[PDB]
């Protein structure tokens, strides 16, 4: 078998108090430790996910009353170990994924599906050769349709953003505040409408002393916000996402714990006091939070990453509770491994 | 400050029982997690590393009377995340790194020095262009002069084998027994010596229900070995050595508890039992161990890894001992962060 921490519960059926001896699944053709990306249609009716496979290429995951596989960009385009964001809009026709090349410049994959088109593309973004540190990750949001703002970590470390949008073409846009640790996961938010303009722009990082720190952009400039968190985890994943519950937006914040399993900070009129939505431990890598509002005014969230020991889980936040039982998402070959808790 | 878990030590300056509140350094020119090669000469005289710095680009750290930083790999040789073997013989004036191109295919740098040389250039394997598993870990060994031998993770699991020699050039070799998990690190060791042969070939992975296992090729062809661990951490990292002690190869063969603490296995005159060298929390992520016969018998063994945060560490054995000064070799620019020993996530 392979050994797991006994404190540590590895699954959903690992024993309440830590793993005892169980099965889990190792996909194989997922690189291990894989970034994602994810939308949910706004409406609800379906659900996208990226993701590296093992091979370098780019996959997707489409939920339309059963999950299918797809290859969105070929082996080779991609850093091994890229990072990916993804935009949707129009409300929910017109796709983005940025990523990065193996020479570290901010990509762009463009799907337009607006009236029944289906063109996927290399996005304009490629051409501005915008180089990054080797280790940035990619947050992204987008405002008044195609206002687009890509956020990413500079040579300097700084975070950096550029701008496209009202015919201006890409363009570099602000430098934001803030003391960023080198490679620190991002993720930024648009608090309003996907038509609406002008935005407001949250983002969420890790800063050279530890602690996670929040951007704010208001119509003023940018400004460091008051979400702080003291402590983290060395690099730990970072992924957030907003929609209005009670026509007021919900920001949900996520990261991992020391025990890497998944703490959830919510904000919606004032933040929230930090909860583990589970205790089960994750594989310590990307995860991505997506979120739509239903009728009635309540938000859905949904959560993918890698849980133990390879494997593309699905978290489903839905009529306001966590469900017990985590999906698994298939993305090619697999093998079950015995796993043991070990002791120190 | 970041958290880390209360019951591990991060450092040799970590207290007792483990992490209360404490200064660590962040590397962030090395890439986070690297690989790592390493050979120290059969003297003794100097010592040589390779990793993976986070342009990508592959660097030489070689201490002789002090360390030295250089290039010799520029950004786009090599996959982000390459695995990373190195031979040396002539006794020590050959040198040669294996690891993986973008596309998954075996590359070769070469490195020689004889007769007042200092040459280093691509290597014939590249042309061969040796399509591989790509989360394939590598492993190499030589003997009789300039016969090689690279060992890696084919498309459908198995481990296969790569062969130089004979003015033969490069040929497919044999294909291993045993069911490796896909991307298990391995190591391979020879215990006979660089210039005899045949050799004595002794490779270490990870199989497929999580235990470690073990190559051995001797004249007749390949069998499993004797070394079983039954349960290892999932892709534990994995590297062995060998040298000659009181004229019997001592294989060391290290890996990673579920504490991320280096366990080791002794080879000489049988099996020894698995014992942690020290109690610290290391990065979970490739280690690379060489090691030398002094002139009076004893084997010196050199570890080098990832330390908390992200530093490149090593870790030395030396007249006997495990020297409680574990080094840090500075590859880049560095920050200082305080780390905090947490108990539970809230
Ligand atoms: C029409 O241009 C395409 O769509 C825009 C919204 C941008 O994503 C641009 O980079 C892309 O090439
Ligand atoms: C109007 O200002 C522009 O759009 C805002 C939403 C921000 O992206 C800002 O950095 C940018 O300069
Ligand atoms: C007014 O306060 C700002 O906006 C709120 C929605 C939060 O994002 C808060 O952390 C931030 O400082
Ligand atoms: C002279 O040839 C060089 O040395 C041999 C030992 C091999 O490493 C070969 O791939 C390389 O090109
Ligand atoms: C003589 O056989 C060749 O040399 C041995 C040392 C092994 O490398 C074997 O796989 C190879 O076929
Ligand atoms: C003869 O036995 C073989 O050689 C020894 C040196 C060990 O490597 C042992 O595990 C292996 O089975």
């Amino acid at each position: 078998p392979v050994e797991f921490p006994k404190s540590l519960r590895a699954s959903s059926h690992s024993s309440e108090g830590g793993t005892t001896k169980e099965e889990d699944i190792y996909g194989y053709e997922l690189l291990y430790r894989s970034a994602f990306a994810s939308y949910i249609a706004p409406t609800g009716a379906w659900n996208l996910v990226w993701f590296q496979a093992a091979d370098g290429s780019i996959k997707q995951a489409r939920w339309y009353g059963e999950w299918v596989i797809s290859t969105v960009l070929a082996p080779g385009k991609a850093l091994q170990g890229t990072p990916l964001t993804a935009l949707l809009w129009g409300p929910q026709d017109t796709v983005r994924l940025y990523y990065l090349s193996p020479q570290f410049e901010l990509q762009e994959w463009c799907w337009d599906t607006k009236n029944g088109a289906d063109n996927k593309y290399d996005g304009a973004l490629n051409a501005a050769k915008v180089k990054v540190a080797p280790y940035s990750k990619l947050g992204a949001v987008s405002f008044g349709g195609a206002n687009l703002r890509v956020y990413y970590q500079g040579t300097n470390n700084k975070l950096e953003e550029y701008t496209f949008g009202g015919g201006q073409g890409w363009k570099k846009g602000a430098t934001l505040p803030g003391d960023p640790l080198p490679g620190t996961y991002i993720s930024f938010v648009n608090r309003n409408k996907w038509d609406a303009n002008p935005p407001s722009i949250r983002g969420y990082f890790q800063t050279v002393t530890g602690s996670l720190a929040e951007q704010v952009w208001e119509t003023g400039g940018w400004r460091i916000g008051q979400f702080v968190i003291p402590a983290a985890p060395f690099l730990t994943p970072i992924s957030a996402t907003v929609s209005p519950e009670k026509d007021f937006p919900k920001i949900h914040v996520y990261w991992l714990s020391v025990e890497s399993t998944i703490i959830e900070s919510v904000n919606w009129h004032g933040w929230k006091a930090p909860k583990q939505i589970d205790n089960i431990s994750v594989v310590k890598a990307d995860i991505s939070a997506t979120s739509f509002t239903r009728d009635d005014g309540t938000v859905d969230v949904r959560i993918y990453g890698t849980a133990q020991l390879n494997v593309l889980f699905e978290r489903i936040f839905r009529y306001g509770v966590w469900e017990e039982k985590i999906h698994s998402i298939s993305v090619g070959k697999e093998i079950p491994i015995e796993v043991v808790g070990v002791a120190a």
